């Protein structure tokens, strides 16, 4: 894969429909980072003298104009950050959007209304896609995190216009694309979180790619059970036991080094003030539950991370917002930070939340903001908002 970006096209004077992620948590805006993330792209376009027309979702209006999910305050904040009079349209298509576009000069920025106000957005209605296209000369997709769904502003519009990546999307495709096609090696994936179900596709696909597979989080206790170890009260998806067995068999047959917990932090009651102890993985008491990877396992996982040249991390080692269950996730973050020979890729939202929380985000090589998109990409899916981009 090799997609054109805004670096590869003549933009001066062009109306650019630029799909961004301004889905900020809200009364007023309470986290700004998504708007900041978008700045290099917007600025690059402004410097080239493009007419920058920004489209984003915000919250869940489910196909009608809800008044508290308008993009008006996001446009106000963007204006502050750019030091520019950013204009904002209360419709994202039709005559009002059209006229505000007609009124633009080169280097102007116009934020269109929340694309999710319109039922046809989620349905990828062709007529709405054509209406969005009527506003522009070129489609720039800078919202990797929205690109896994076929929506009018993420994919449909590319039926009518040329289509290229923005700066965030370009980097996401460079890093994740290389990880699937020609990773540095050894290549480890760390797969965690609470549920096997959520990570089935990723486990399956990355067992064809990695040298090392490391599991943790509540997901791992299904694997522990599948080996015939006792798991007490730990989370287990009984209908995924046989899948887990087959995954371990695939790893063995392929010579993938398969790392699961060798020791576990256990408790009788999940809570922020929980009483815990550490036990070996074949010694989980019948009335306790596994809640984190133990220190022996943290040491092993750190060694594997330090000896892997590419590590993709999707999912924590425990419910790390709970103080007593955070150390395994902290240790994995620290090992990635400490590993001077390792390209660290944070592949999902909860792993991203963890590295921000524990202070090492700055030291990660790439933190994906694709969310459900980054997972789908790493499962080897064709993302509608990526496929539609024009080939270099
Ligand atoms: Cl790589
Ligand atoms: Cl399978
Ligand atoms: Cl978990
Ligand atoms: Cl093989
Ligand atoms: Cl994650
Ligand atoms: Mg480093």
């Amino acid at each position: 894969m090799n997609k054109k970006s805004i670096r590869d096209v003549d933009l001066k004077g062009k109306r650019v429909f630029c799909r961004v992620d301004f889905n900020v948590p809200m009364g007023k805006i309470t986290d700004e980072t998504r708007i900041r993330a978008a700045l290099p792209t917007i600025q690059y376009l402004v410097e080239q003298g493009a007419k920058v027309i920004l489209a984003s979702h915000l919250g869940r209006p489910k196909g009608q104009a809800v008044e508290e999910l308008r993009l008006t305050p996001v446009a106000a904040r963007l204006g502050e950050l750019l030091g520019k009079d950013v204009k904002k349209a209360d419709e994202a298509f039709g005559p009002v959007a059209q006229e505000m576009v007609a009124a633009m000069n080169e280097g102007d920025v116009l934020v269109l209304e929340n694309v999710r106000f319109y039922a046809g957005e989620e349905k990828n209605d062709a007529e709405l896609a054509k209406e969005f296209a009527a506003l522009a000369d070129i489609f720039v997709n800078d919202a990797f995190g929205a690109a896994h769904r076929a929506h009018a502003s993420t994919a449909g519009i590319a039926d009518y216009l040329p289509a290229v990546s923005g700066l965030l999307m370009e980097k996401e495709l460079e890093v994740l694309g290389k990880a699937l096609s020609n990773p540095e090696r050894p290549f480890a994936a760390i797969i965690g979180g609470a549920k096997v179900k959520d990570k089935i596709g990723l486990i399956r696909h990355l067992l064809d790619k990695v040298d090392n597979l490391i599991i943790g989080g509540g997901l791992a206790y299904t694997f522990v059970k599948a080996l015939g170890h006792e798991i007490g009260l730990s989370l287990c998806e009984d209908d995924k036991i046989e899948l887990a067995k087959e995954f371990m068999q695939l790893a063995k047959e392929k010579g993938v080094n398969f790392y699961m917990p060798v020791d576990v932090v256990i408790t009788e009651e999940f809570s922020e003030t929980a009483t815990t102890k550490i036990v070996g993985i074949d010694s989980i008491p019948s009335n306790w539950e596994g809640v984190d990877i133990g220190p022996k396992t943290r040491e092993i996982y750190a060694d594997v991370i330090k000896n892997s040249k590419l590590v993709v991390w999707n999912g924590p080692m425990g419910v790390f917002e709970m103080t007593p269950f955070a150390e395994g996730t902290k240790a994995v973050g620290q090992a990635l930070a400490d590993a001077e020979g390792t390209y660290s890729v944070i592949g999902g939202g909860d792993s991203a939340a963890a590295v921000e929380k524990f202070g090492m985000a700055d030291k990660m090589s790439h933190i994906s903001t694709g969310g459900g998109a980054s997972l789908e990409f790493m499962e080897g899916k064709e993302l509608p908002g990526v496929v539609c981009l024009n080939d270099k």
